């Protein structure tokens, strides 16, 4: 699919260098930064989508994610399917685990308190996790089938909001420098 949308925040910590590339592909190069959530995708999110993308480059140096992200609202929900990280694996309330797209995913919940949102500069919503348990391999064709994610978390009572908003393959990075470049559809 061709990506409508173009996930570009940063708190405006460092530097967040974002690449508004051709088609579905995208990079970042970053410095030193606060926190920051680049990618593409899809203006509204669907329960139903697959999402694909390959990353030619994932390289960072510190704490980043390569993951699925994406909103809800009703209620204000945001949430991640976690291929790939940096030096740090993001975990979380562990909930249970679901196998999709040959890996094997941890299910977390976390909140945020005061926060950014899509909502506003101080909000308190849950965040909803699948983390694989290990380092999905980058640089080849890879899919996450959202739906085996949407439906392991309603089994886990973590119901997603009936107002989609957008929804992304990401880089997400807090307090670190790298590199990535990513292609989606
Ligand atoms: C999850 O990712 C980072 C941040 O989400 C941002 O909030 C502000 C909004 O305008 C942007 O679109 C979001 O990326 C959130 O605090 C965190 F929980």
């Amino acid at each position: 699919a061709s990506t409508d949308y173009w996930q570009n925040w940063t708190d405006g910590g460092g530097i967040v260098n974002a690449v508004n590339g051709s088609g579905g592909n995208y990079s970042v190069n970053w410095s030193n930064t606060g926190h920051f959530v680049v990618g593409k995708g899809w203006t509204t999110g669907s329960p139903f989508r697959t999402i694909n993308y390959n990353a030619g480059v994932w390289a960072p140096n510190g704490n980043g994610y390569l993951t699925l992200y994406g909103w809800t609202r009703s209620p204000l929900i945001e949430y991640y399917v976690v291929d790939s990280w940096g030096t740090y694996r993001p975990t979380g309330t562990y909930k249970g685990t679901v196998k999709s797209d040959g890996g094997t995913y941890d299910i977390y919940t976390t909140t945020r308190y005061n926060a950014p949102s899509i909502d506003g500069d101080r909000t308190t919503f849950t965040q909803y996790w699948s983390v694989r348990q290990s380092k999905r391999p980058t640089g080849s064709n890879a899919t996450i089938t959202f739906t085996n994610h949407v439906n392991a978390w309603k089994s886990h009572g973590m119901n997603l909001g009936s107002n989609w908003a957008y929804q992304v393959m990401a880089t997400e990075g807090y307090q670190s420098s790298g590199s990535s470049n990513v292609t989606v559809w």
